[PDB]
């Protein structure tokens, strides 16, 4: 509350560390469905169904330009990528499986870097 604060967690490295995580997600062999925005002209249904499209290149541009206020807003966009994937793709599909694999890969790096 006013003039009452928990001890200050060092967040000075969060930007660099999120960048590193994102580099590792970008270079994963199963990243290919997530590297670029879904083409809304060429994928019937995507535009109407997926209210907030997100992909790794959009996260990279947001990160690089100071559009994440803190490390939690960064994680929310990474998770959005996978939530969107589950919304649109059957579990038993190459893309469906890719999304599960990448979400697992992310969540471990996230816990190991920050928890």
């Amino acid at each position: 509350s006013m003039s009452v604060k928990k001890p200050k967690r060092d967040d000075s490295k969060d930007l660099a560390l999120c960048s590193m995580i994102l580099t590792e997600m970008e270079t994963h062999e199963d990243a290919w469905p997530f590297l670029l925005p879904v083409n809304l002209k060429l994928v019937p249904g995507y535009k109407k169904v997926i209210k907030k499209p997100m992909d790794f290149s959009t996260i990279r541009e947001k990160l690089s330009s100071g559009q994440y206020p803190n490390l939690e807003t960064f994680a929310l966009d990474v998770r959005l990528v996978f939530d969107n994937c589950e919304t649109f793709n059957e579990d038993d599909s190459d893309i469906g499986r890719a999304g599960h694999n990448m979400r697992k890969y992310f969540e471990k790096k996230w816990t190991d870097t920050f928890k």
